[PDB]
């Protein structure tokens, strides 16, 4: 967890030395308090809501005593933007006159100008002088003074008060504080990186990362070379190999000596800048080990000369190189969260599993061909075998050896795989005692790698096939349900193709979790930028203020018709206006088309105004792939009601492209023309019908 | 994502060339005005709003100037459904003459008839002649006729300002446009499919996915067979493999002359159009690998009768033809979201893998007998071996063969088997040091490509068993918690039985959750559809609106109820009506039969009508396996609200087959009997009941 923020206060406090101040801005007038710390408060006397927004300079705080001309002179340096200390007489909330030493301080920003204003205090009661307007003696006086200059001279001054002539060292030394804080109060208030000391390298940068990786490979190498070295004995014909080696070594070292270094990330505590703490943990932790796999040994044995019981032995020591794949752990943790990353490390460490396996094969099939001190070769072993099958058996005249160093290992190689993928040739195969044990042994080791890998995979399969599977039962189900309520063939197609296409358009998305998942403003923000194409192209939004954006965004939904699918059906209640983003719609009125809709065009109905829910006087159809913004009626109140002066604005501007509560009076042409046909061609039962008449004339007032 | 949709507005658009028009209705009287774009309100100077059930004549634009002869001519060009063009003085909001090019059209339909209009404009004022009724100069006035008219003379005639005689050229060359949106303007505005220039075929065609199909197995064919040609070598004895890999060629040829014309689907952008577009794509992606995959090699080989360095050389290039099956990503894409499909895929990879193997195995025992100069045999190898054992060893006289060129092949393929999938008999085993190494690979790839077949089979497994486990382990669960808390035997067994036979009957698909998962529209239709038995035999619903059907349908639940099951019990709130569709009920009170319930009869209690919540008077068994209809009273009520003329409507019609509320008054025969019997049988404690008798008749009235 990092991230760039303006640690200010943080500092302060750190550099303090219990001290107390208080904030204020440059660039407003009178310059007004913003913060006050609680030690000012307990000297002052007041809280913090009331010691806000009133002067920087403490226009509260002045009485009769107090001098004009500092007062003038502070003023003066707030103007100009200086670093200046003063000592000056103000009063408290209780009235007690208190001489404060005011040490002032403008605060730079990130882009090089004054914003904020510093002046740390420090009482000068007992040091300066005493005055006092009422009083029950001198000397309680001074015992109040006393008490109220406790931080100065209990905690910093505390070897000044047997010696003498305070006012020329110590004083000054407090002041000294202030002087300090000076640097420390030039954080500048920027949004700045987290502040680490020198000589350390960070736990997340690149280079450390390179490094990291560059180790990862040099104990992978480790582990494939050292066993090689073990057990077929090169006995370091070449001296690159050695060379090679102590290079190895170098470089672990080089690494122990970063880790000692390097920060590191605890459970509580996301970042650890201290030095000396951090080579603390390390060696709690792996320092020990670490050292004790990182000895270069081929180097100590090449110089002394020394005795051949005493080099041999060491050498054998080199067994513990092993041991330092412990580095591995660092990244283990890093990546295991990832699910195909496993894989390839699964496999790896089989690989790694099958060298170390026909190493231990080799040096078993050594031990067995010459055990006895008779010199039997015994007709048996893998090793001899071998020999035999591939031509070159062994003989004598000394012991002249069979098989190649180079083919052997190879073939321990295929015996191990065919041991642990569970294949089993046999061409090598375990005949003799120890050796069937160690076949065995593999073989139950083996199956329960293989099983593992498997489980991986299959886990890895699943959560991939996860997303579509469940999709893929979803239509099914949707299918099914159609075959059962028996649903006409061209609806539940159409209700298919739908369901087809929307998957194809999200890829299997819910927007609603996505938003929910979210945090508050964030959300805001994205609901914003959704509608971005509502907002900014109509005439209505465009005077709204952003708090009633904020708020609007939220209740907007967003719709995406197919063609010839209608959202608004002739009786259906009209409860929310849809703006048009994009596509075109038609408005069907008695099988008659009475408007188009296309880009930039709003419909619904006026409710604000009107304030009842109305019946859709026509059908709405679309005709392409229509994306519709659209917003309830009850939210969209709400939010007017909520900005009164916005309402007034938004009635003005938004002009419905068509209102679907009116009617439109007309006559098709076809009956019109009937009509006149029948112009050419042509009382007593007007009595049950004049009463009908009457009855509607009456209900027309 | 493709469907048939009448896309009217964006052709105009498209054909414009940066110009204005108006829709109307031609069926309708008076030619209303249905949709105008921002040109036309720019041009004439209103909103879309006011624009909108005017006639499309103009009859607002009129004025003093403007000529009745022109206007009346216009008249009967719309009468008679004729393309015309018309120069015509008409007024704007602000009221400035202005001469306007009105280009009328009329659109036909789908069906053959017209229905909608077009109309054109276009500003023929500084072009025909200077009129003004109030100006501060004639400047002036000519200065805002230009200003008017710039979409003419701005950008299509802009070559004609320093050419003379704009009358006989330009105006008509402008004009010219127009009449291209006369072909333009039959679209017909018909829901037509995506409109496809000629000389390319679709991306979703039956025929291209033929030739897809035929593509794969070429790819498939030539996977078996490259390699089998490059390892055992056949060498071209027959001239009719030659001439099928050659038609092979020419096949791949052609696929990739279509695939530079075929259509294409991006993220952004579900269907493409362009064919030049098309082609630029292709070659950014697939093209040079294809190209280099397809030239015909034998072919070329064939005619110069060059070289022989040139031609072997040549031959060996072949081994590029394996590359081929890069085709294969386009199902990938289109296969892998299917499950059942892609354990036939893994399992099509396995031989193909098999094949390979058992090929450069082969080529492996082929350089490994002749290695040497000198001509050893060597007594090893796998290919010796097997020659050895199958019988036809190896000899000279020269070097005579072993074994034949079929077997060969298919041990190889058995061995190659035998490494993947685990087996591993070792008739055929690595002996030598190449060749373990080889082994060890492929054991390596194999173990893996097993592992991931059985991860696939596992998923498979999974997905399918899924929607069954689910329900078994629910029933568990139930049949746990019944255990449990104890439940009576008969209770538990019928709660299971429900449990059972719901599951039956629906085949595992909550209806709620497929509704959801509808949208709104669909939703409601389907709904509607469930609910056809009650809308569409009971006279209440005859009379009720599409809207008011829809709205219903939403609040209908339904209910299939077992034989026994009783649905109301005496004592319950009769909070919802109930319909009858199916099956057969009875009601009774005091444990007598007062009312049998069969097919399309209705019970509850009249609710709108008395307006409280009734206790049941009586209790109601279902007879057979009943489904009924109910809704709630709540929704019900809102419902009749909202449609306030159909409430009365419903309220005649709606006779409830028996009400719940009221008591029936009768008595027992056994009872009567007994009284009866009683009869034949048979004043101071009357004043303690005499002031009961009283209250009761007191509370009476
Ligand atoms: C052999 C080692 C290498 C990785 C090991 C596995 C790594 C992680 C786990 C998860 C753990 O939980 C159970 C043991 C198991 C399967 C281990 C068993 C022993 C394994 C197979
Ligand atoms: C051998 C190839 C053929 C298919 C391959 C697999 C296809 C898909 C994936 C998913 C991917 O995620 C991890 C690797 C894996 C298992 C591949 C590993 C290598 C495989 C087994
Ligand atoms: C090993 O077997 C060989 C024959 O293959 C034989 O001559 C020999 O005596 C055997 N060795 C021993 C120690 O018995
Ligand atoms: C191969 O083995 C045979 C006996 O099977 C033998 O006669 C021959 O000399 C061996 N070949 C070589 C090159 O040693």
């Amino acid at each position: 967890l990092v991230a760039p923020q303006n640690t200010f206060l943080e500092n302060i406090v750190r550099r303090s030395n219990d001290t107390n101040f208080v904030l204020g801005n440059a660039q407003i007038v009178d310059w007004p308090i913003v913060y006050s710390n609680d030690g000012f408060c307990k000297l002052s006397g007041y809280h913090r809501a009331e010691v806000m927004q009133k002067s920087s300079a403490c226009s509260f705080m002045y009485g009769e005593l107090t001098d004009k001309d500092t007062v003038e002179k502070v003023r003066q340096t707030f103007e100009n933007y200086e670093m200046n200390s003063f000592e000056i007489l103000m009063y408290k909330k209780n009235r007690t006159p208190v001489w404060f030493f005011v040490k002032i301080a403008p605060i730079r920003n990130e882009q090089d100008k004054v914003v904020l204003f510093l002046c740390t205090f420090s009482d000068i009661t007992a040091f300066k002088q005493p005055i006092e307007d009422d009083s029950c003696k001198g000397w309680g006086k001074f015992a109040r003074l006393t008490r109220a200059l406790t931080s100065s001279r209990g905690v910093l001054q505390q070897l000044a008060p047997s010696v003498q002539k305070g006012e020329n060292v110590h004083k000054h030394s407090r002041l000294a504080e202030v002087l300090q804080l000076g640097s420390d109060i030039l954080p500048q208030y920027k949004q700045e990186a987290p502040k680490t000391p020198p000589h350390i390298i960070l736990h997340y940068c690149v280079f450390k990362t390179t490094w990291d990786w560059i180790i990862l490979i040099l104990t992978f190498y480790t582990a494939i070379l050292v066993p090689y070295n073990v057990s077929f004995k090169t006995r370091q014909n070449n001296v690159a190999w050695l060379v090679v080696d102590s290079i190895v070594d170098v470089i672990f070292l080089v690494d122990i000596v970063l880790n000692f270094h390097t920060t590191f990330v605890g459970p509580a505590g996301e970042v650890i800048s201290d030095p000396k703490l951090i080579r603390m943990n390390y060696l709690k932790t792996w320092f020990v080990i670490d050292l004790l796999s990182c000895l270069p040994y081929d180097v100590i044995n090449a110089f002394e000369n020394v005795d051949e019981g005493i080099s041999s032995l060491f050498s054998s020591l080199k067994v513990v190189r092993l041991l330092r794949l412990g580095r591995v752990a660092r990244k283990l943790d890093h990546y295991i969260e990832y699910g195909a990353a496993v894989l390839v490390l699964l496999v790896c460490v089989f690989g790694l599993a099958a060298h170390w396996m026909a190493c231990i094969w080799y040096s078993i099939g050594d031990y067995e061909i010459f055990d006895e001190d008779t010199k039997t070769i015994r007709n048996n072993s893998w090793l001899y075998q071998l020999a035999l099958d591939i031509g070159t058996p062994y003989q004598f005249n000394k012991w002249e050896g069979g098989p190649s160093k180079n083919s052997v290992y190879i073939s321990s190689l295929y015996f191990t795989m065919t041991s642990l993928t569970s294949v089993g040739f046999g061409n090598i195969a375990p005949s003799t005692d120890i050796e069937k044990i160690f076949a065995v042994a593999i073989m139950m080791i083996g199956s329960l790698l293989y099983a593992t890998i498997f489980g991986n995979v299959t886990t890895i399969f699943q959560q991939m096939y996860a997303n579509t599977n469940r999709y893929h039962e979803m239509l099914n189900s949707v299918r099914d349900f159609l075959k059962l309520y028996q649903v006409p063939k061209g609806l539940s197609e159409r209700v298919m193709d739908y369901i087809v296409s929307t998957w194809s358009m999200s890829r299997g998305i819910d927007t609603e979790k996505v938003l929910q998942i979210c945090p508050k403003d964030m959300r805001a923000d994205i609901c914003v930028h959704l509608n971005r194409k509502v907002f900014k192209e109509h005439p209505a939004f465009r005077l709204a203020s952003d708090g009633c954006l904020r708020a609007l965004a939220m209740e907007f939904q967003t719709v995406h018709c197919a063609p010839g699918d209608l959202i608004y059906h002739a009786g259906e209640s009209v409860d929310s206006l849809c703006f048009v983003v994009s596509g075109s719609l038609e408005v069907i009125q008695d099988d008659e088309v009475v408007a188009i809709l296309g880009k930039g065009d709003v419909f619904g109905d006026v409710f604000w105004k009107e304030a009842t829910l109305a019946q859709s006087c026509a059908n709405v159809r679309a005709l392409t792939y229509c994306d519709l913004h659209v917003i309830k009626r009850d939210a969209l109140q709400k939010v007017l009601e909520f900005y009164t002066a916005f309402s007034h604005s938004f009635s003005r501007n938004l002009i419905l492209t068509y209102n679907l509560r009116k009617r439109i009076v007309f006559r098709k042409i076809s009956d019109v023309k009937r009509e006149e046909e029948e112009r050419m061609k042509r009382l007593p039962p007007d009595h049950p019908v004049r009463r009908l008449f009457q009855r509607f004339r009456q209900q027309k007032e």
